[PDB]
């Protein structure tokens, strides 16, 4: 399933708003809320919320 699935980020990815989960290229998150699209959520030492999935390795491909 999806239980604290460790996902090493692909891109830059820049937060815009409070919920919105700042991606940063060489970095990793901890994905907990996985949806049926391109919405996870998961967080990023510091602060939780949404990223899109086409930014993350999950653990290759």
């Amino acid at each position: 399933g999806s239980l604290n699935m460790p996902a090493y980020v692909k891109f830059n990815y820049m937060a815009e708003r409070e919920d919105e989960l700042s991606l940063i290229k060489g970095t990793k998150v901890i994905v907990m809320e996985k949806c049926s699209d391109g919405w996870w959520r998961g967080s990023y030492n510091g602060q939780v919320g949404w990223f899109p999935s086409n930014y993350v390795t999950e653990e290759g491909d």
